[PDB]
């Protein structure tokens, strides 16, 4: 049933945000929409800063003019090759920019916090709550893009 493969999903979505809201320490947004929030690269580009303390890593978000995505999703990429973590683990800018698989960004948000909480150098991801749930009209939102894409959900349950 895709209505409970999109209530899996969104677990994992809802798992991602709460672990990056814990460690920016602030409010992410509605979990339906959070994949979306991070095709500019703005929260991902904290993320980095976060672990780089000693880099001034300049971070665009212009509300005047319209500024380039890329440049704060390349901050988050070099950083998750710079540690040397496998590319499985990662997506591509294509994935995130053009929205073409955000789930693989959310199983990268799940792999990168694996791999730094191991190494004790951030606090771990968080299975959701057991009674976690969202409304009907957001788990449709997930089943009908679903539907419009070939894109196969990754495995969250491995890492
Ligand atoms: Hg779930
Ligand atoms: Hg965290
Ligand atoms: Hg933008
Ligand atoms: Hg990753």
């Amino acid at each position: 049933r895709e209505t409970l493969q999109a209530y899996d999903y969104l677990c994992r979505v809802d798992e991602a945000k709460k672990w990056i809201e814990e460690c920016l320490g602030t409010d992410l947004g509605p979990t339906s929409t959070f994949e979306q929030s991070l095709r500019n690269g703005v929260v991902l580009a904290l993320l980095v800063q976060k672990f780089q303390p000693d880099k001034l890593i300049k971070i665009f978000y212009s509300n005047e003019l319209q500024f380039r995505h890329s440049d704060n999703i390349n901050k988050f990429l070099d950083f998750i090759h710079g540690i040397g973590l496998p590319e499985i683990f990662h997506f591509e800018l294509t994935d995130i920019y053009e929205g073409k698989n955000l789930p693989k960004v959310i199983y990268c948000i799940h792999a990168l916090s694996y791999f730094l909480s191991m190494q004790d150098l951030a606090p771990p991801l968080i299975k959701s709550d057991e009674n976690l749930s969202f409304t009907d009209e957001d788990v449709s939102i997930i089943v009908r893009r679903l539907r419009q894409s070939n894109v196969i959900l990754p495995n969250f349950k491995a890492l």
